[PDB]
């Protein structure tokens, strides 16, 4: 279910750490994330297992990482448990494709 207006509501879990208006605080800026390199913001202090993992943030890699982030990148500083429903993951990834 690729819906950006419902994905803004699921981004309610992300907005307390991650900033869409080009800014890097507790988490980095999620405006321009789909297709971006893993640890690829020169500006945010990333953990060493995020730099040693590598690749780029595709829809398949994002739905695995938003299911459990400390199981996929083993030793990331992201304190988030998971999005369990496929519907909520497809809604939020459609909003990350709008904020691209
Ligand atoms: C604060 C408690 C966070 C919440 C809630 C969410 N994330 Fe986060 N995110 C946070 C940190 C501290 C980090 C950096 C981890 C590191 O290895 O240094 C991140 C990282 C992500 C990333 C990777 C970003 C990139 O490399 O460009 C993604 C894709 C990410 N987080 C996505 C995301 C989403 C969509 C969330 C809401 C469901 C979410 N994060 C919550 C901190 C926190």
């Amino acid at each position: 279910m690729a819906d950006p207006a419902a994905g803004e509501k699921v981004f309610g879990k992300c907005k307390a750490c991650h900033k869409l208006d080009g800014n890097d605080g507790v988490g980095p800026h999620l405006n321009g994330v789909v297709g971006r390199t893993v640890a690829g913001v020169d500006g945010f202090n990333y953990s060493d297992p995020m730099k040693a993992h590598g690749g780029d943030w595709t829809p398949e890699a994002l739905q695995e990482f938003l299911t459990n982030p400390k199981a996929v990148v083993k030793g990331t500083k992201m304190a988030f448990a998971g999005l369990p429903k496929i519907e909520d993951r497809a809604n939020l990834i459609a909003y990350l494709e709008g904020q691209q």
